[PDB]
């Protein structure tokens, strides 16, 4: 998928841990996250399309992933115990790392 | 230092940052609490004793500590770019795996 | 893509690295490597079909993969300071990997 | 202990790994390593005491040693698996970590 479709996949996913009611749809909504955060790393961003591939600019956008799928696999490992409550918090805390990466490159 | 030393040291800098005023004040207790962490990562917990250094208990405690770490890692970027509010609700969110290890290992 | 194909991706690129001579070849091998092993993961193999989502020998083969993928990121450190030569010992390096996680999930 | 006195245990230790003969020995040596390198991220390099801790070479500094502990934790599953060489030749690759920071921050 292109890198929208995965920052889509990601926004919608958030929306329905939000709602979710029990741990399996909370998993299954961060499987899906998780998927999508890694197919979107292979994207280079219309803002830095003319930088080069092994430029800091590249190498902290994809830093910025790394951060996203560790909190999404802290938040599986709170929906794997049954925390719903904890994962649906720690869904809403990573929102913070979504605004910091487009800060810099949206 | 102890397993234990280490433990109060993190309790006590999650207090320091919830009563932070600002942005430095953040980051020195994150810092601080890297320290804690990374230290209190050698360590063998009493419950573990009797288990090799090379077990799935082990290597999952080992894992739980990089968790944290990596949270800090995370919070860390926040305080740096001055979103003292932001870093204070990470640190406060990351309660959830200091209480998801107690309640395997502790 | 899925698994299988995901792996044969690698290993042809495993294969191109080594026949490389110059680190723009190593830098797109790597890419491409790094682009499969990420989308590997969010295939279930076969062998472990029939366990849980949680279980630890999912865990375990998630880990594979961050394994693998932290090794092929070294090797691009290299690649792109054009340590031709460093980058295909960095590739070599990482069969071990390879072989580690098909002796036990494949 | 200071950077210094860390940097001498690690160069020791890949001695050690070298003329190691089984494979706890190497296990043994590597476990010091990683606890000399996480008790080394805790601190400044002469060459970056200038920098603010927050700049992007404090952050590719910090992010060498995780290269560097990631190839350990590597090494590690290696010789718990009795593989000797494999791990040796494992402490031998990474020495690539040890230059590559040492030539940017040394
Ligand atoms: C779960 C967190 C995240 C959410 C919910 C999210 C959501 C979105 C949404 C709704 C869009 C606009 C979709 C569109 O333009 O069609 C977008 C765009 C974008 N996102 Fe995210 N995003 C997240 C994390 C990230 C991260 C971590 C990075 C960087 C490492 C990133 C980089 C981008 C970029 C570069 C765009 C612009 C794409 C374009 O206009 O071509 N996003 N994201
Ligand atoms: C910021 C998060 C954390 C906080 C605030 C915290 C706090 C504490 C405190 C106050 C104690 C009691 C110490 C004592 O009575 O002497 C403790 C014990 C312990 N903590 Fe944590 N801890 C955190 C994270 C972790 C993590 C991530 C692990 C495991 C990966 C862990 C494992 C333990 C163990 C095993 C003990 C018992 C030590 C003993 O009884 O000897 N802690 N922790
Ligand atoms: C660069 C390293 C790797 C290379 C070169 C590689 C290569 C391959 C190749 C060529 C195959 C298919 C062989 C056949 O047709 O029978 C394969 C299958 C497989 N690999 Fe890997 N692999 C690598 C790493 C991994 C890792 C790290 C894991 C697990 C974490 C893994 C799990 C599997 C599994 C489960 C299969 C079987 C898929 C199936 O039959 O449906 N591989 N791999
Ligand atoms: C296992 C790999 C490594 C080995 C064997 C190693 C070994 C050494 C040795 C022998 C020294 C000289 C100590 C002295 O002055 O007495 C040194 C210094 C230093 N190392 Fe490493 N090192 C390694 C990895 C790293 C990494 C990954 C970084 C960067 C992230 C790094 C950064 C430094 C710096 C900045 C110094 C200068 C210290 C000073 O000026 O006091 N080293 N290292
Ligand atoms: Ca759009
Ligand atoms: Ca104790
Ligand atoms: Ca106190
Ligand atoms: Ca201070
Ligand atoms: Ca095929
Ligand atoms: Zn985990
Ligand atoms: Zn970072
Ligand atoms: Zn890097
Ligand atoms: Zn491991």
């Amino acid at each position: 998928a292109d890198l929208e479709d995965n920052m889509e996949t990601l926004n919608d996913n958030l929306k329905v841990i939000e709602k979710a009611d029990n741990a399996a749809q909370v998993k299954d909504a961060l499987t899906k996250m998780k998927a999508a955060a890694l197919d979107a790393q292979k994207a280079t961003p219309p803002k830095l399309e003319d930088k080069s591939p092994d430029s800091p600019e590249m190498h902290d956008f994809d830093h910025g992933f790394d951060i996203l799928v560790g909190q999404i696999h802290a938040a599986l490992h709170l929906a794997n115990e049954g925390k719903v409550k904890e994962a649906q918090a720690a869904a809403e805390q990573l929102k913070t790392t979504c605004n910091a990466c487009h800060q810099k490159y949206r």
